[PDB]
């Protein structure tokens, strides 16, 4: 959420700019100049934003894990004929995100049929400072963004469609929650902020923090997956599908690209049999477009990886079997 | 040969920045142990110039401390740091050396020295000759072989890196993994098209995997003994899990995650001598560093927790 590639571009008083100078020193300030979208849908009748069948839509791409969390959210929860959704071009330059509907995986902007994500949000918000990023929830009635953060949106797909769900799935259970509320914050930063912090460190001690701290949380979630099956433990929440989208892209991305290169994933005891145990979770397997993944990272990323080299990978086995039923 | 994009070269005696191996000249000649040749084997002649990054270099170096010849052939550490001017002497920095020679600053001044007008790449290692003084050899195998087998009077230990019986796998075996797995990673790593990386990346790896099936049933690469092969292998072996799988993006498998190749490599690490010639921070800071095309900020990776010392079990397999 917090941490940017070198070349990512920016929306500045409704204005597309390749760079602003005068609020890009020190670390992360132009984020503390930013605007979000934090509207929610809430199930309740005095409530603006009231939960309905065909309203939302959802923008994402295949290849952050931010987006990624909403994606699976909403097959776990059965959303797909409630809530709509298009993707976008995994690769981008000067325009930001943007929309290529003949590309395989990509679709086009199903509400205002436009060429890049930018437009949209300047429709909603035509005097907007921020950064043009994904997920972005959309309501179709007020035309406008409704929330702009995976985390929440994620818990009101969770907690607020019950009445349009496929599933009586709950991965947000009761007696869980403050647990689960509790999971989320602290692998937030070592571990979902973590890897990018590593990756577009300039300097080398914050990069030996970012790394020392990630590769620490791991090895504490590694022994804590020992005895209980889920982060949680009994059973699959909102914490898990956190982890996953990173874990997800670990071995592929996060260690070669980014150099968190301490250990692979699949090295480890227990969070390479969680990976696998969560990868094939019914619905969620489909949610996973590493070729998406992959092009992002390696070639939308020039000040990291300047020749665009896709780069081959491990041969990851997601569909090999594991044990943690007996748990 | 692969170089880095930022590879600067020597034209007609000139440096400049920017323009070719096959343009290049090489300096090919040979110590030999008999009564005719220009350059014979003496006790304190000839200078070796390595740096502890390289493993081309590092050949020179773990032939030289296997014989015994540290006390006959004297060595010179450039500065793991390269940059506009090529390898340089920076005698403050750990680990590395002046020149012992001439006093020079770039490693660069000593080609000249040798030949005026030379048209070629400033590497190491480099085999110097202080009676005509001028460069000997500029290979790495030539070396290597010049350092096992022609300073058998200089020698300190007897030891036998290419024996009788065992030579004609040896060669061949050195020639087989240069081009898939010594000059493969680094075929790789300068990519700059999508389709040399694919194919870099699936021989180097056809290759690895290949030789880990072999040295299940055998200790070594030619079998019985311990090999110039061994040390071509391992070079480049003790540099994958910190910068050629990360930094060259050899990413497909740990070389840890070898089921043979890794207590191989440990079986040659824990060798007497070996351990002292491997410098990894003088490989992570080259690599890291002097890559500007490869690695932009020059962050330095942490890499794995290699335990090198770990004990293992080849010598339940027959040799040295």
């Amino acid at each position: 959420m917090h941490h940017h590639h070198h070349h990512m571009n920016m929306l500045v008083d409704g204005e597309w700019r390749t760079d602003a100078h005068e609020l890009t020193a020190g670390d992360g300030s132009f984020e503390r100049q930013a605007t979000t979208f934090r509207n929610w849908v809430q199930d309740d009748s005095d409530a603006r934003f009231q939960p309905e069948a065909g309203r939302y839509h959802l923008y994402v791409s295949y290849a952050c894990p931010w987006a990624h969390r909403t994606l699976v959210t909403r097959t776990l929860k059965g959303l797909e004929d409630a809530i709509s959704v298009s993707v976008v071009d995994p690769y981008r330059a000067e325009d930001g995100w943007q929309f290529t509907p003949e590309k395989e995986g990509c679709t086009h902007d199903h509400v205002h049929d436009v060429d890049y994500l930018r437009e949209l949000y300047v429709r909603a918000a035509p005097d907007v400072t921020c950064r043009v990023t994904v997920p972005v929830l959309w309501d179709t009635e007020e035309d406008t963004i409704v929330n702009n953060e995976s985390e929440e949106i994620m818990r009101m797909f969770d907690t607020e469609f019950d009445e349009f769900a496929d599933h009586t799935v709950d991965l947000y259970p009761e007696g869980y929650q403050e647990k689960v509320d509790q999971i989320i914050d602290n692998i937030y930063e070592p571990i979902n902020n973590g890897v990018y912090r590593a990756g577009f460190a300039t300097e080398q001690e914050p990069y030996d923090e970012a790394v020392a701290e990630l590769f620490g949380a791991l090895a504490h979630w590694d022994d804590v997956l020992a005895d209980q099956r889920y982060l949680a433990g009994d059973r699959l929440t909102e914490a898990d599908i956190a982890m996953f989208t990173t874990l997800v892209r670990f071995d592929n991305v996060y260690h070669t690209h980014f150099m968190c290169n301490v250990q692979y994933i699949r090295e480890f005891d227990n969070l390479w049999p969680y990976l696998r145990d969560l990868y094939q979770t019914h619905g969620i397997a489909e949610t996973v477009e590493m070729d998406h993944i992959t092009e992002h990272y390696y070639t939308t990323h020039p000040d990291v990886n300047p020749h665009r080299i896709v780069a081959r990978g491990p041969d990851l086995d997601f569909e090999a079997p594991h044990s943690r039923d007996e748990l």
